């Protein structure tokens, strides 16, 4: 019986929470009260089967128990659609089905963050409907998201309505841990999604390089067999989550936390703090924790991959823990690479032994592989380089605005609120990184940038429209931001001016959030460029400023709200002609 077993190892609160989870993000319009209801259907259920093993239908595997669960609500096709599709087939097929089928952009509603005293009231009438009705709202959103880390963000996010909701000012205790937990959740979506992508379109071999290299750069002190034992288990439970097999991975990755708390003397000096945390803080915190510092001497490398005369015959004995061993030993020897650049390192290096294996004395022909590195470090590191000290000379709104016209323009097919998101969050780049030192600045830049990319291929997949787009997110996982930092301007572009409405601002610009304002200015640059692109540099900081003055004054007209055409169509033409 599994829904008996991992009924009893997570415990009833993280269970139906885990369920609540798994229903919200493979149907992500059902409404909330619906998926509770199944929740607890099931939950009864699985009781049923801790009491007694042997009974009824509690041999069935998870996706068969639950998918016939969500399914009694999910065939009704006049208001789902696609996914009674789903519910017409049996496991694994089903569940399968629900896997492709996951919205990255469901068209739900804007979360709205109400007055502190109504949500303080709304909690303390039923503060367990508020937490479900967080976990839902969420979840559904963000349908990748890691199931059991989403359990610590509804921890600390009770315990600040538990604190503030009794504070004397309630707002000041309130507010600022919300936008706290407002942008790491953001931040942890993103970054799941990434591993996601990865094991299902690359495969585990993708995400087993990707494991040993950030692992080895964190735990340096940790033997290389410790290492694959710790991405082997890492592996396991990502792909369970990925895979929709939610319970399991919560459970297995509670005993990754555990194994690794038990075994820190072999692994790294900086776990300490984190495995007095209580279980969920736990393993938030190993997932995350700083680097050790490297032992202090360590050989040279070129003398076990590059002189060695054994160096054919061990690739030839296994690849791949050859292969590992040579990531293992550059990765842990190099933090201030990006963990793509040590993958891009470790995909040369194969190569050039695939072939100097061959005959011709091999010894001779790979005595130069290291030299072969040399570029591939230097174009990333010009790049981050280059580009801090633009930001720091633009700050980050014009410096994000920067991007969105350069990207606007190396891919103008993809479609507008796409590239105002990715481009903002490209731009977000500067802020998190460029404070930091040369030694610190690229793992931080690049995988920063290949987790926002992928946010771009993704977005794009759901209906494909540029085939440049669909090029660097389909050749190589590990190229994608030099592919896309490659690209140029696309001369074939075709612009399709005029205007309607596109251009035309109205008087609710005055009452929407500050970032929210931005958004539409930043969205329609967007336009403007896909529409009249190579206009150079500098009228489009001209049509910027003069966007900006007339909504400061529109705003200020007092007026009829008639100005939003008076100076709306002061602007069409001065725009167009000079
Ligand atoms: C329910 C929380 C809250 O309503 C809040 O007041 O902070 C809220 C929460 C969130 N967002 C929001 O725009 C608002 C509204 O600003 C975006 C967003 C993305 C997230 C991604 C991952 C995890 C939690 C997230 N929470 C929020």
């Amino acid at each position: 019986s599994e829904v008996a077993h991992r009924f009893k190892d997570l415990g009833e609160e993280n269970f139906k929470a885990l369920v609540l989870i798994a229903f919200a993000q493979y149907l992500q319009q059902c409404p909330f009260e619906d998926h509770v209801k199944l929740v607890n259907e099931v939950t009864e259920f699985a009781k049923t089967c801790v009491a007694d093993e042997s009974a009824e239908n509690c041999d069935k595997s998870l996706h068969t128990l639950f998918g016939d669960k969500l399914c009694t609500v999910a065939t009704l096709r006049e208001t789902y659609g696609e996914m009674a599709d789903c519910c017409a087939k049996q496991e694994p097929e089903r569940n399968e089905c629900f896997l492709q089928h996951k919205d990255d952009n469901p068209n739900l509603p804007r979360l709205v963050r109400p007055e502190v005293d109504v949500m303080c009231t709304a909690f303390h009438d039923n503060e367990e409907t508020f937490l479900k009705k967080y976990l839902y709202e969420i979840a559904r959103r963000h349908p990748y998201f890691y199931a059991p880390e989403l359990l610590f963000f509804a921890k600390r996010y009770k315990a600040a309505f538990t604190e503030c909701c009794q504070a004397a000012d309630k707002a000041a205790c309130l507010l600022p841990k919300l936008d706290e937990l407002r942008d790491e959740g953001k931040a942890s979506s993103a970054k799941q999604r990434l591993k996601c992508a990865s094991l299902q379109k690359f495969g585990e071999r993708a995400f087993k390089a990707w494991a040993v290299a950030r692992l080895s750069q964190r735990f340096p002190k940790a033997e290389f067999a410790e290492v694959s034992k710790l991405v082997t288990d890492l592996t396991k439970v990502h792909t369970e989550c990925c895979h929709g097999d939610l319970l399991e991975c919560a459970d297995d990755r509670a005993d990754l936390a555990k194994y690794i708390c038990e075994n820190q003397d072999s692994i790294s000096s900086k776990l300490k703090e984190c495995c007095e945390k209580p279980l969920l803080e736990k393993s938030h915190c190993i997932a995350e924790v700083e680097n050790d510092e490297m032992p202090a001497d360590l050989p040279s490398l070129a003398a076990d991959f590059v002189e060695s005369k054994d160096v054919c015959k061990n690739y030839a004995e296994a690849k791949d823990v050859f292969l590992g061993m040579f990531l293992y030993e550059y990765a842990r020897r190099h933090p201030d690479y990006s963990v793509v650049l040590l993958l891009r390192l470790a995909k040369t290096y194969e190569t050039t032994l695939e072939k100097c294996c061959a005959a011709a004395d091999p010894h001779e022909c790979y005595a130069k592989v290291f030299d072969e590195f040399k570029p591939l470090v230097e174009e990333p590191q010009n790049l981050i380089k280059q580009n801090c000290e633009l930001f720091e000379q633009l700050g980050e709104y014009k410096f994000q605005n920067a991007l969105l016209v350069r990207y606007t323009k190396k891919v103008p097919q993809v479609s507008t609120p796409t590239l105002v998101e990715v481009s903002r969050n490209l731009g977000k780049v500067g802020s998190k990184c460029c404070k930091h030192p040369e030694a610190k600045r690229m793992p931080c830049a690049e995988d920063y940038l290949s987790v926002v990319l992928n946010q771009l291929c993704v977005l794009h997949e759901k209906t494909p429209v540029s085939d440049r787009v669909t090029k660097c997110c389909t050749e190589s996982l590990v190229n994608r931001r030099p592919c896309f930092s490659a690209l140029e301007v696309d001369e074939t572009y075709v612009p399709k001016e005029f205007n309607a409405e596109t251009f035309t601002f109205h008087a609710d610009i005055c009452t929407l959030s500050e970032k929210e304002r931005q958004i539409k200015k930043q969205t329609a640059l967007v336009e403007l460029v896909k529409h009249k692109p190579k206009a150079t540099k500098e009228q489009l900081k001209a049509v910027m400023d003069d966007f900006a003055a007339f909504v400061e004054k529109c705003c200020k007209a007092d007026d009829k709200e008639t100005c939003f055409a008076e100076e709306g169509k002061k602007l069409v033409a001065a725009s167009q002609a000079a």
